[PDB]
Formats: C-alpha cells, sequence, structure tokens
C-alpha cells in the first residue's frame, strides 16, 4: 500500500528524564494517508496499537508536518512525540501509518498490516554513563583452553596423540586453574581488567557454541574455580570480564534437541525461530549455529531473568563482553541494560559489533562500548602493511565526531579471530613495538590479546588453509623464559605503567600537529597536565610542533626546549610539557540572562552548573561559558522542548557539549 | 550464508551483438565463499543452474577479484564475463556464489539457496535504436471518455441524473466514434501522434483495471470504429499509440475469478501471485487490482504471443504506452522487446515509470523511452509555482548527462493524474503560453493533454477532495468556440508548427548561454540550423549571450544584430541565427595508425565510418576525430576485450560517443 520507515529516527537518541522524543516517520505512498499514531510502552511489555487505538501501551499520533507529489508518488512526513519518562525506563514503541476514512493500517519499516509483524523500537532513558573504571581499563583478553593448563585431570577431550594442525582446532587442556596460577604474572603485567573467553558447556574448545547458558564446561573446570578465581583476582584489585554468547545456542543444546523432536508441543519451540518448511534462523547459515530467540517473550525472560543474573550477580563478573551484539535485537539490548544496570551501574558492558562506526552508533545508549574494529583494520594496514599515519589519524579523528562521550571504544591489535599482529608484520617486533606503544597512548581501552606481550605469533600461514583458518592466532601460551620476547615483554609493561600513571593518556583530548605517512606527533590535552607524543616507523624526519615549549622525555628524565623535535627512524617517545597552568577557578554564563550569571562547582562530579533557570519551549537560547574571565566557549544554542526550569551544567573536559540538563 | 549482491551491474548495460558483458558481483560473507558462476540463457527459456551445473542454459564462472576482511566480515567481488551473443537475443541469467570443498550454494540478490527464489537477470543484446519518428512526434493524449461523444448510444454506463462531482469518477460517453469526428481538429493542431487512453473491458471510466485484455469495452465502441479511427488517422499520416496496462487485471477478470474459486485447479492459478493464506499480490495494497503475474511462463506467453500482437499487429496500432513498467521485470520487457520489435522496430514503446531519473534509466535498452515525470515536476515548480529556470536547465542539463542518447523522454505539463497546469499557475494563461513555448522549444516529445491547448481547467480544488482527486484533471473537453480559448489554440498551433519545421528544436543539441531566476537564453545547435530562445515570466531584463550574432525573430521576420538582448516581461521569442557554416566534407581519424585514416561518409545513416582495422584485446587506444582539416574531437578511449577488426564510426550529431563499433 506505501512504504513506512522509521529506522529509529528519534530525536534525542539518548533520551534524558527530562527531553521529549521525536519520533519522525517517512512514508512513501500511492494512495491517501492522512495520520499515523505511536503505541509505546514503559514496562516491559511488548506494545501493539492499531489506527489510534492501542492494544498494550498509550498512544501519541503521527501528524503530516511536509508533503508533496514527486514522480506521481505521493511523499508525506509523519512527526509525533513520546512523553518524556523517568529514569532507568525501557520504552517499545511501534509505529503504524493510515489513512483517515480508509479501511485498514500499515505499519514501520517492514510495511506490515498488523502491528505483530511490524518492526518494534526502543531506546533506554537515562542519564546515559560508563563505568568510569571501564574507561581506564587496560584489559588482557585470555584464551582460556591455550593459556595455562593448571589441572590435567579436567583434560577430558584432549587428545594427545594429535598433531599441531589437528590440536589448535580441538581441545589443548587450558582450565581455570591455570588463570589461577598464571594470576602472579597477569597482575606483573600492569592490566586492571581480565577478559575471559567463553566457558560455556559446549561442544568445541572455543565455548562460542553453548549447550547450558548457565554452566561451565568440566573441560574448564567447575564453578567453585571459577568463583575462585573471580574473588582472588578481585582481592588483587583487578576486575573479570566474561565474553557472553547470548545471540545463538549448539544444535546439541538440550533445548533445541527438545523442540527439534517434539515440535510445537515443545516449551522452547518458540524460543527459535522455527520456519513452517523445517528451516530455521541461524548465524551465518551454520545449521549447528541456530539462531536463539532473544525477541520471544519466555525466551527473553530465561536469558535476562535468569542466565544473566547467574554471570552478574552469582558469579560476581564486573563486566560481559558480548559475542555478536548485532544478533538481539535494540528492542532486546534496551531490556538487558535495563537488568544489568539495576544489579549494579558499575557492571561493563560492551558488544562485539562486526560494522561500521556510524552503525556501531546506535548500540550507544544501550551498551557501555564496543571493540574497535577500526582501530584493528586501520593499525594493521598502517603499522603491519606499511600504510599512512594520517589513517591513524583520521580513525582517531572520526570517533570524537561521531561516538558519544561515554561511549567506550576498546582497541586492540589481535583478535581470535584475526590474524596476529606479529605474523602480519612479519615478525618484526620493532613495528609491534611501535603499534602497541602508539595504541597506549592513543584514547579508548587497551586490550592485549594474550600472547602478543612475549612475541606469540604464528606457526603456520593462514591462508594456506580454510574454514579453520584460526588455528593459528589461538596458538598456545609460551612460558619458557627463554622463547619468551622478554624484551616485548618489558615493553608492554613499560607502556603500561606510562598510561596507567597519566590521566591524560587515558581519558584525555586527542590533538595532532604533524603528520606524514610513517611520522606523526600530537598532543594529549588535560586539565592536570598535557603530553607529546612522537611515533615514526620509517627513516629520521622533522616534524612540525604549533606552539613551543619545552618537553621532558617519561623515560629518559632529560628536557628538550624547542619548537620542532627530530623524531628517530623505527622509533618513539612521549614527552611531558611543563605548563603552570592556573586551573579553574571561576565559570560564569554570558548570553541567558542580562548579566552574567557565575556558576558554582560541583566536586562530587567535574562540573559547574547553574542555579535553576526558567526558559520558554522552543526559544532559540544562546550563551557561552567564560573562564575565569579571560577565554570563552564559543557560542552554543539550545531549546527547551518542555518545560521551564532547566540547569545549565559545563563539562570542561567536554566543554561545547550542550547538557542543559534539567 | 552471505550477502550476494549483484543489481544488475553488467559493464555493457546496453550491449552491441559485439561486446562480452562483464557480470561484477559483491559478496559479504562469513565463512568461505571461493567462487560462483553464471548459468545464462539465450532462447526464452527460464535460466537456472547450481555450483557449476547449469540447469537450463551454459556456464559462465566467477572468480574472486578483489577480497579482503572489514570489521570481521570478509569482503570478496567476483567476476565473469557473459560470451557475445548476436543481434536480437534475450539474456536472462542467474548468479549465484558458493565456497569450494563446501556444502550448497547461495544465489543473487536474494541470498536464495536455490535458482527457483534468486533473481532472474536479463538484457537485450541489439544495436539499440528507438524510431526516428517517435524522437520528432509531437503526441496529443486524450482520455477517450472524456473527448467527444461520438455515439450516445454506446452510452451504456452513463447515468445523466448525476452531478459533475459524481459522473466526473464514472461514465460520460467520449467514445472512439467522437476521435473519428474531431480527427479533423486534431490534425489542425498539428500533431502527428495521438495517444490513446486504455480502452479495455473493464468496471471503470478510465480502462485501468482491464477485464479483457484483448477486448474493447462497448462503452466505448467496437473494434471496427477502433480499426477506422486507426485506419483513418493512418491516411492523414498520424500515428496512434495505445495506453497499455499490462501489470495487472481487475478482480471482476474472468481469470481471477475462476482462480479464486477453483484454487489450484484453476489454469489462472499462478498468473497472479496467490499467498498461502488467501492474501495475493495486488497494485498498491487494491485489492480490486491484483498484480498479474508476468513472471509466470504461461502468463508471460499469454501477454506477449496473444495480447500484444492483437493491439499492435491485428489492430495495427502504430505504438504502447505502458502503465505502470516499474511492475514487471526487466526480464519480461526483456522479452517485450524482442517481441514488439521483431514485429516492427518502428513501433514505439515507452513506459510510465515512477521513479527518479538514475532509476528510469535502467529501462533504457528494453524501452524506446519514458515520460519525463521530472520535466512535469521541475516545470509546475517552475512556471506554475513561480520558481527558477536554472532548474528548468538543470533538468534539461542532466537528462544528456544519464540518458542514453536513442532514449526518448516524452515531456508533458499535465497528466490524468496530475493537476491541470492552468489550474496551478492560477488560471493565469501568460504562464502556460511561456510553459508550452519552452517546452517546445526544448530537448525531448511533447505531450499535450487533451485539454490544454483551449484552456481546459480545473471546475473545483482538488485539495478539497480524497480518493477521487483526479476527477478535475479528466474534465469534459470544450468545443463550443466561444467557451474555448482561442488565444490559447493559436497559441499551441503556432508553437507546433515551428517545431515541426525547425530540426534543430526537435533533435538538436542544447546549451544555455545566460539564465537567472525568472529569465532564460539557451541555443540548439544542429548541423543545419541554429536557433535561440528567449523566455522571462518575471520582469524585464538583459542576458549575456556567450558570442555575438545577428537573428531573426521566426514570428515577426525581423532582425537583430548584437552581443545581448533584451527578453520582455512575461514575453517569449525564439531567433535563428544566420551562419554560412561550411558543412562537414572530410572527417579523419588520428591516433589509431601512424598517419591519419580518412573516413568514408554513409548518406543511409548520418556518420562516418572507418576501413576495418585490427585491434589487440584490452589494448587502451586514444584517438580523435578531425573535421575538413580544422577542428578536432578531444581525445577518446576505448578497449577491444574480444577480436580485432573493430570499425570506428563518427555520428557529429553525437561526436565524443565512442562507438568503435564492430
Ligand atoms: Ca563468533
Ligand atoms: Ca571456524
Ligand atoms: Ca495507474
Ligand atoms: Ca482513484
Amino acid at each position: 500500500g506505501s512504504n513506512v520507515s522509521h529506522n529509529f529516527n528519534h530525536n534525542p537518541f539518548i533520551p534524558s528524564p527530562n527531553d521529549d522524543v521525536e519520533i519522525t516517520v517517512e512514508v512513501e505512498h500511492y494512495g491517501p494517508i492522512d495520520e499515523g499514531g505511536i503505541y509505546f510502552t514503559t514496562d516491559g511489555s511488548t506494545p501493539a496499537g492499531a489506527r489510534g487505538e492501542a492494544s498494550s501501551g498509550e498512544f501519541s499520533p503521527l501528524e503530516v508536518v511536509e508533503t508533496k507529489t514527486e514522480n506521481n508518488l505521493q511523499r508525506s512526513t509523519l512527526k509525533g512525540v513520546i512523553p518524556k519518562q523517568a529514569d532507568s525506563t525501557p520504552v517499545k514503541y511501534v509505529v503504524d501509518v493510515w489513512a483517515a476514512d480508509g479501511e485498514g493500517s500499515q505499519y514501520a519499516d517492514t510495511n506490515s498490516l498488523t502491528s505483530a509483524e511490524a518492526t518494534e523500537f526502543a531506546y533506554y532513558v537515562e542519564n546515559y554513563s560508563s563505568p568510569d573504571w571501564a574507561k581506564d581499563a587496560v584489559i588482557y583478553h585470555i584464551f582460556v583452553d591455550r593459556f595455562f593448563d593448571g589441572n590435567p585431570d579436567n583434560n577430558f577431550a584432549v587428545d594427545p596423540s594429535l598433531s599441531l594442525e589437528e590440536a589448535l582446532k580441538d581441545w589443548m587442556g587450558g582450565d581455570l586453574e591455570g588463570v589461577l596460577a598464571k594470576l602472579d604474572y597477569i597482575e606483573e603485567l600492569g592490566v586492571d581488567t581480565i577478559w575471559l573467553s567463553p566457558v560455556f558447556e559446549g561442544p568445541y574448545s572455543h565455548g562460542y557454541h553453548p549447550t547450558d547458558f548457565m554452566g561451565v564446561d568440566p573441560n574448564f573446570g567447575t564453578l567453585e574455580v571459577l568463583k575462585e578465581l573471580i574473588d582472588e583476582a578481585h582481592d588483587r584489585d583487578m576486575k573479570v570480564i566474561y565474553d557472553f554468547v547470548p545471540n545463538h545456542t549448539s544444535s546439541e543444546h538440550p533445548f533445541f534437541q527438545d523442540a527439534l523432536e517434539n515440535g510445537e508441543d515443545s516449551p522452547y519451540y518458540d524460543w527459535y525461530t522455527f520456519y513452517e518448511d523445517g528451516t530455521y534462523e541461524t548465524f551465518y547459515g551454520i545449521e549447528e549455529l541456530p539462531q536463539f530467540n532473544n525477541d520471544h517473550p519466555e525466551a527473553c525472560d530465561y536469558m535476562l531473568n535468569e542466565v544473566v543474573p547467574f554471570w552478574l550477580e552469582e558469579l560476581e563478573f564486573d563486566g560481559l563482553r558480548l559475542d555478536y551484539a548485532k544478533g538481539p535485537s535494540y528492542s532486546f539490548w534496551v531490556d538487558f541494560r535495563d537488568k544489568v544496570k539495576s544489579i549494579d551501574p558499575d557492571m561493563y558492558v560492551f558488544g562485539e559489533v562486526w560494522d561500521s562506526r556510524e552503525k556501531i552508533s546506535s548500540c550507544a545508549g544501550k551498551l557501555d562500548g564496543s571493540l574497535d574494529f577500526g582501530f584493528h583494520d586501520t593499525f594493521k594496514g598502517t603499522f603491519a602493511f606499511d600504510g599512512s599515519m594520517q589513517s591513524v589519524v583520521n580513525y582517531v579523528e572520526e570517533n570524537e565526531a561521531e561516538y558519544h562521550p561515554e561511549y567506550i571504544m576498546t582497541t586492540f591489535l589481535d583478535n581470535h579471530d584475526l590474524p596476529r599482529f606479529l605474523y602480519e608484520a612479519g615478525n618484526n617486533t620493532d613495528k609491534l613495538k611501535l603499534a602497541s606503544f602508539t595504541q597506549f597512548m592513543l584514547p579508548g581501552s587497551p586490550v592485549i590479546y594474550y600472547g602478543t606481550e612475549v612475541g606469540l605469533s604464528q606457526s603456520a600461514n593462514h591462508h594456506e588453509f580454510n574454514d579453520w583458518k584460526d588455528r593459528w592466532y589461538r596458538e598456545f601460551m609460551i612460558w619458557d623464559e627463554e622463547e619468551q620476547d622478554r624484551e616485548l615483554l618489558t615493553h608492554y609493561q613499560d607502556i603500561i605503567e606510562l598510561r596507567q600513571n597519566h590521566s591524560a593518556l587515558r581519558t584525555g583530548d586527542f590533538h595532532a600537529h604533524s603528520a606524514t605517512r610513517d611520522a606523526l606527533v600530537f598532543e594529549r590535552s588535560n586539565e592536570d597536565e598535557r603530553l607529546i607524543v612522537a611515533v615514526n616507523k620509517g627513516a629520521e624526519a622533522v616534524l612540525a610542533i604549533d606552539e613551543e615549549l619545552e618537553l621532558e622525555n617519561l623515560v629518559t628524565g632529560e628536557r628538550m626546549t624547542g619548537d620542532e623535535l627530530t623524531v628517530g627512524a623505527n622509533s618513539f617517545a612521549v614527552y611531558q610539557v611543563v605548563e603552570e597552568e592556573k586551573d579553574i577557578e571561576h565559570v560564569a554564563l554570558r548570553g541567558v540572562h542580562a548579566q552574567d550569571i557565575a556558576l558554582s562547582y560541583d566536586e562530587a562530579a567535574g562540573v559547574w552548573r547553574s542555579e535553576g533557570i526558567h526558559l520558554k519551549n522552543k526559544q532559540k537560547v544562546t550563551f557561552e561559558y567564560v573562564i575565569n574571565g579571560a577565554e570563552s566557549t564559543r557560542e552554543l544554542t539550545f531549546t527547551p522542548d518542555r518545560g521551564g526550569k532547566f540547569e545549565f551544567v559545563f563539562n570542561p573536559v567536554e566543554p561545547e557539549q550542550v547538557t542543559v540538563l534539567h
């Protein structure tokens, strides 16, 4: 009948408990369409409605703002708002568009005629924030089966008669008891967070084919060993993150087998997406990986009210890494965030999203962050494939301009699914020293694949193989200190101690000064210190610094006053500038009332806030923040669509952020 | 399993009988994909194949040209070529991509696992050409029920007791006998082509709900009256075009009723797209307009081997206007062109495509042209809604850069579906004089809605209504010479006699000199004459001509030597420049061999051709055409992917066209 298209286009994509949410819908129709409607919910119930009559939830109308006729087809634009909701509230809504004095309705995105087969949109109403510990976190991503074998008695599926090509895709015996033993070495490395490979009872050594969402495979140990590991890692002030697989199970899961035999008389038939011809929804056509239907009400309750608290509340994990966060819906992640952030708002929830950064942005407001694949892709091509250092800068610059400031991009060089950096760099550890150094001097949360610090690479070429190319990314950790690259280990320990002792290197603004191919200098702003980083992977060259200032090589406690500097060949260093920068003492507000309004500092947060100013609706305000009667923030703007007593907040780390928070 | 995407991306989109056709396929996959394949056909049979084994047709492989891994997903590019085919050949092909040493296959665009549910691509192998008479054609689009009532005895469904609001959407009595009577008036207007509204036996007076594809509704007359009309219009050297409805029937069609009752035991059950729950494919949700399934083999044979020859061969129509050409597939139109162009290659086949010009371009090679909706949209907003004359120039310029030179864009101001121009221009006939003049001085084939020349407009406002807003675009033709706008008629007759007596105004190059808002001057190049057109819909102004040359107002046989000219207010004129331009006498070819190769003229066509030069495959040639040892075509390029003895052709109307035709 037409083409209703909403596509999650709600105006405040990350809504506060104050602002209303404007829903804009584009419709391409032949016959008439006159008005639509929103049928949104506040509890966890599924929303439904039709032609202005809501079945479960409240109603809000869609009204034609713009319309015309282009190439004999009529193009109208419908708009409506969802009323503001309280903090920590999951809003699910469905959208339809019909014609007054007509027969029927048509829903959003799916163009369905009924609410049941329509797209279910959702967002989470909350002052969006990520755990502050996750911003400063340095993560040691370990593959449990390939780390250490602290107990050979748990190696039930290990066949020692296998060759390396045959054992690397099978079980090798790494267990959670080994992570307990080598916990001193992990702590000596300097990391403050441990990311554990999946430990589900599955038929494969990687654990991504769960046959029990709430059970540890005996090949890795027991829950008590896991509880002992997490508790011992907690007594060292380290955090533990679990690699969580919510999208799919294996065909061997008791739920899938019971549904595969009993059919519709099975309690788990609707827990998967079975089709009317025997086919079922799967993960990329893998018949052994049926997609777990998290959009089913009784299955979404099992994942959220049974499985997730088992790992976060019972086993006391500190966070979850979500395998294939694209699988489940946004309406599931909105429910997921309300569940995990009600247990503890300091529980790190970041996902593995195989998509561009313009689509990873849609996960903001639901997840605390994601894995920076753009970091991976634009670091191999630069440091391992000899690229331009601009693609490094062109990556950092576009992260600031696209991602929400609270979104945490976890950066990495290797994966259990991607080739090792050392092997892609020809085992030239000088390039890995540059990448690991540049990473720990760039914004984000660095992740260290378990073997990288000792030179663990690939014992074979992956291009020579098929299907199981990922054998050689999951080789066993080397502990023989003769076979280890102790120079690389002492390098990783030193680049960690620097980042862990300089807040500007973790949560500081980024600014590039000069950069050529195989040459880059940049700075890391803050409010307590500044730093200058210089990295070159080619010949020696000179790069032009903006200002002129004395420096201090943090490694070799020297100094250097100059306007330029000659970065060495295949060398790198980070310099700390020395500035008696007068800290913030007074912040005023110029542009709202007749005279400047002096703000008051909040020591709990790090912001300056106004007192309580009334504003008229849709009134285009225009103002700025002055600093100690000297410099001033460039002019801002804001429209208070609903209410009056709105408050002005000034975060000096994000000064241009128009955060007129009620 | 992946995302195979071909999207009709064959390199020669309009293939000659000489060039091979390169098929490029983009695949976004997780697991491996190593090779694909093309399964193309030459006859009318449906193509099918799997994993290199073709079921109906020949096989051509798809090989990975490029590949990488981006954001943990692998992106490969498959390529293969379809061998060159003879002239007048319909190539249908299907495309799949699989993994060697894998299990199964996956097909193009639909991502289906079988060939039956895959996208069926097609193109037509032919030296693409549109009927030369259709390029110069001036069309008089009449709505048969609203023209003249030459026989009141055929008004079976006319209810004289109805009001105008109720009769304008019902039957009024216009018949083909009236078109016979008023044929002198149509010929006096000057048009050389008549476009007839649909005459199918349907339940509505517009005829777009056919209940008999090969039957004339008695409310319009008989076949003999239609045969008499077409024959009488032929004896006056006029052409007749039929408005053809191939996409859908009405629910009252005997085929649909028999299938609606007998079900799968009906011979026409597969002739529509019935769904397994009682729903059926329809035209924009209209349950009374079920979509006729032209992709069914037995239905495509009924349309092409029974219905189309009934109108083009039996009733001896000169062409078909195709209602909603987007409905049927491209694989249907490839069959459709092979059928109508085998009856007579001088049969005009142009379609009604409700889409952007970048998508109307895909109909080139299958249809002779289309209706220029961009002309309509960007002429109401300019001449009836007071816009910029640049949007007129920005429309003509983008037609040259996007459309194939043989594609014929039929321009119009009104439709039976769009509001009248006079009513959108506030009955200000001075604006309609400007639009009708500017139209007949612009490239394309002008179409005249039946009432426009006598000031026929709308007796009511369409915004006041719903569903049947198109009553007021289909009002009855006025014949009382007092109620007619004879000034507008004498205007249309004069702007026709000019275009019909100046070949540069029909098939001549377009060049804009100066243009402001409500002001425009341009020229129309050719090889026998040049013209200058000046149009202003605002106040008087002066526009800067490029060169300086004397002119001649074709209306008032005056002259004017100057470098600029002052176009009047709400006035317009077309001037013919006077130039003793030495015609083409010698054309040589500089760049292929060591010395210039003199070309020979072909009087049958209008081109200069080479003699027969051998070329190596993929050899980047670079050459030009010199004219009478004076000016030269700017350097061209060409690669002969297959063969040797290729010939060079020079069309002086399209000189930059690299037509190295074998
Ligand atoms: Ca996975
Ligand atoms: Ca695998
Ligand atoms: Ca129609
Ligand atoms: Ca209608």
